[PDB]
């Protein structure tokens, strides 16, 4: 019989990745108030103390380790200590990336192979991680955060798009391989989100958009609190756009 | 800040049609469940009779009226009624359909075109009839139940797959027109799920299956409410598939 | 070992429906130049011989026949007229269709009902007639003049973009059902083109295209001959979409 | 006016990255007989003498090159050459690839990231490296070798899907990014491929596949002549799947 709790994450604990500010943040946040014990990473003791901070001003007893998405060894290790200090991960949430702007023709292969390696190759590499635990336990979630550009493309971003077209296939492949091992694997694909680090362009977007606003990082919390909940364990290798409309619109013409 | 409120249907209205028994149902029963109140139609009095019992034995005290869905006079007097007697209808679901199997150059016009005006024109009948309200209310959720013939073809179903294909476009229009009026349109889109009315076969769904499991009408639950709730206020104009990772997957090969 | 020749549709007859101005002349007139008879309707007198004329201007051998698509028996009996006179229909182009512009809520059931009929249920009246002949001489094609919104949403088309939507899952249905005994049924999806028939709007689609220019019916033809020809043979159910590049943009931003 | 000659490829060079045998050599090939000159590269001498023969076989003057398509200053060097030698590439298709069969847990992070380079980061490499010229030329093409693993998933395939679902969205990134500059970025999707390199398992596919039968490398031919030809002009950002109906199918069920 259905119940509400089916959306509870009490007694779970979730990873997401670079969650000291901006979605991660915003999700973990969601999380905690869904239920969750909370445990990020971040690149450097500055931002972890940052997002530290910012957990216990929300009420969130937040667990943080400096720990490089791309590097393996940092990542098995984090994820010895967590199950240690912490308990199993029962949800990763792949939120850490980068973004560069940058005419094709004029990136240089070194950035090309770096926005690939945190975009794509660390979700790998941090999913990897997590499975065998999420196996033993006998259910685990595995939430991608995507993009817009996993379908469409533009100028200047070519080697995030094509990160995030990956990171969109490896969603439906780790589903398809781990599904049979009550392994969720999922996107979250958000529309144009208005974020602190952010008019004609303003028109531009809310013409674009169905909902005619921007979206916030709030309007990710319910799809990633759904995803990796009970609430969505026969949804597998789906990515779930949360965009007001836009990549069901042709645009408001004129 | 975010609560787990946002997935809860209290003090709503929601209207599934064809909802006496299978997955309309389940769904309806689920939004009672997340503090709904259920109004529901069927094609005839023995149908509604017996989804009201059902709903009965449940807990739940549903509203049930004979119209059939392809009869826009007929919808448009219930819709009025269920304002009087009930209240707005916050959330609709077009779930009421027919399926023929048949193949395509064996079927006649008529019977194509049956198809076509139960399971395509049929729910803009009923989005038609509910959208005004909904606009006054300030909010709306009408959520179409396709199929994966929204995306993928079969011997014998055309006119089926033709309908749920032109579904899943008559969902994205929706949400294109009316999400400015804060309407979410979106789709469940059902993998294989185990009915009453269903091995070689058997073994056929499970290797296609990552989840290595039929669906269940109770895998709908939680994605349908989450789709009807605020939770899901930023996604529009989207098919949430529920089928275990089949969509995801070229299939178990020896 | 390759040849050019695959291209060529020499010694074929091709129906393209509704083929008197405008995109079907235009694949019509592409067909008769890569080699192939063309035959064509359309639903009055006046219409069809405006085709005549033009097709003669155009040093093509064109037969025209008067019938509505929607009309089965019409449809059946022009087959068997087209038979007995010219020959056996090799490829179909379902290009016949209606659009209307109206808000959805405003737009009657018998509207809607029209152009679902004219332009997915028509589609497959004409599929089903030309299929037994084409299984018995051993090949067939159907082309489907798809749209963009087979995939998006606009205000004021909705009944279109459902019976596109629709019509699209028709096409990898007879792909599916048909493709056994050889038959080739795939979608033309045209992007924005530059009719007679038709500045802010100027820039708005150029500025969405990266092509940055209106396409023509000319841009249809290659496209068009490729899914008719030999070339195409283990091309089934795909949608394949001429429109300068934007399904894949997420638009020139300010 | 329309004319056959759209699909021509007299007068162009073309580049087909590891053409020495396979996929790669059969459309290299198809080329040469639709009128262009061939170049190709692989990874040692032997592959290359190897093509060379073939080539010379078939009455075909190819240009070979040994060049790691992951080595960029190899790619610009070996560019140069070419254009020195031969003349200004006009269709590049990025056909070189590996795949590794692995359980993803299994899979090293070495191994990952060298599927992810050969498969993704290297057709940027290349891309890059034709795209200047293309642009002076006033026209260009650019054929990305994608697969049904742009699409779905399987087990022990993870890396492999990543990387042809990321080339799948850089092939759109192109479109988008260079279509002003008339580049036509397009994939290949092709299906079951009989190889020399591979029954229960003949069933499975002969079932999934509408068009029951294995494809050959000759299927791929014409649409690939096709998308680099004049005849698909106005055809970018897209991925021609050429699978006899798979991806259009839910499959053969008992
Ligand atoms: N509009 C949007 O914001 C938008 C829209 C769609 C999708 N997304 C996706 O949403 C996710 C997060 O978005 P956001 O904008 O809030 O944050 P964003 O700038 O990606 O940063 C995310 C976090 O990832 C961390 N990080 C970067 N590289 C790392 C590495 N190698 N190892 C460990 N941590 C690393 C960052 O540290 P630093 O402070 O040093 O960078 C940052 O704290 C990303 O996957 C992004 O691509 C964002
Ligand atoms: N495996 C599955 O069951 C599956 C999978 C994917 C999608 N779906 C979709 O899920 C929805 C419901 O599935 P289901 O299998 O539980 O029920 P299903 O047999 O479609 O029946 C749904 C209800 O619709 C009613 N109905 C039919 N025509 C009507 C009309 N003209 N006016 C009013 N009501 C009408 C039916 O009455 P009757 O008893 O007289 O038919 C029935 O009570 C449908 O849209 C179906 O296409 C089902
Ligand atoms: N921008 C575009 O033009 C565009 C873009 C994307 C897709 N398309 C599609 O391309 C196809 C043709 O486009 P178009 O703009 O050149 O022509 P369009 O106006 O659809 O007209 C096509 C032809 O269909 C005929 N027709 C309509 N209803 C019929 C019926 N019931 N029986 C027989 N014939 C009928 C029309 O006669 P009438 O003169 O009496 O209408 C006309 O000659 C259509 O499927 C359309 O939806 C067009
Ligand atoms: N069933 C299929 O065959 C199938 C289906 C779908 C898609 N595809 C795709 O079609 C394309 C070619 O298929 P295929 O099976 O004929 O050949 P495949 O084994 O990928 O080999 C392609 C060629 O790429 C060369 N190559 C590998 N790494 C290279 C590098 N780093 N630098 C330069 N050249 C390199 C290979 O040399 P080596 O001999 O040393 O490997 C080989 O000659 C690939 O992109 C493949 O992924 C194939
Ligand atoms: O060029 C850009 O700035 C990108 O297109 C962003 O606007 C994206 O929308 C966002 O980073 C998606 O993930
Ligand atoms: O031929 C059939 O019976 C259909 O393919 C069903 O099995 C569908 O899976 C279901 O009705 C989808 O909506
Ligand atoms: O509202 C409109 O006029 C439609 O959106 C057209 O512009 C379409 O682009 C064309 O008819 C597609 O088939
Ligand atoms: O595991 C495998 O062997 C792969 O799935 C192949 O069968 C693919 O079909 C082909 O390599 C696609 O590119
Ligand atoms: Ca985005
Ligand atoms: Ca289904
Ligand atoms: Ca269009
Ligand atoms: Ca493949």
């Amino acid at each position: 019989q259905f119940s509400l709790d089916q959306f509870s994450l009490k007694g779970k604990i979730a990873l997401v990745t670079g969650a000291s500010y901006g979605i991660g943040f915003a999700i973990a946040s969601a999380y905690a108030k869904a239920g969750a014990t909370i445990v990020f990473n971040d690149i450097n003791q500055e931002l972890v103390d940052r997002g530290m901070a910012a957990y216990k001003a929300a009420g969130i007893n937040a667990h943080g380790y400096v720990c490089d998405v791309t590097d393996e060894d940092g990542i098995q290790a984090m994820v010895a200590q967590i199950e240690s200090e912490v308990g199993i991960i029962d949800i990763l949430v792949n939120n850490a990336g980068i973004i560069r702007r940058v005419p094709m023709i004029e990136m240089t292969a070194a950035q090309f192979r770096q926005v690939i390696d945190i975009d794509l190759n660390a979700p790998f590499i941090v999913s990897k991680a997590v499975i065998p635990s999420m196996i033993k336990k006998g259910h685990g979630k595995i939430i991608n955060i995507c993009s817009m550009m996993s379908e469409l493309g533009r100028e200047t971003v070519s080697a995030y798009a094509a990160a995030k077209g990956g990171l969109k296939m490896l969603t439906k492949n780790i589903a398809s391989e781990y599904g049979e091992a009550n392994i969720q694997c999922n996107g979250i694909g958000p529309g144009y989100i208005a974020t602190p680090q952010t008019h004609p362009f303003d028109q531009f977007i809310i013409a674009k958009t169905p909902a005619a606003r921007w979206g916030e990082a709030e309007d990710l919390m319910g799809p990633a609190v759904f995803l990796a909940s009970d609430a969505s364990n026969f949804v597998n290798g789906h990515i779930l756009y949360v965009d007001g409309g836009i990549l069901a619109y042709i645009g408001k013409q004129p």
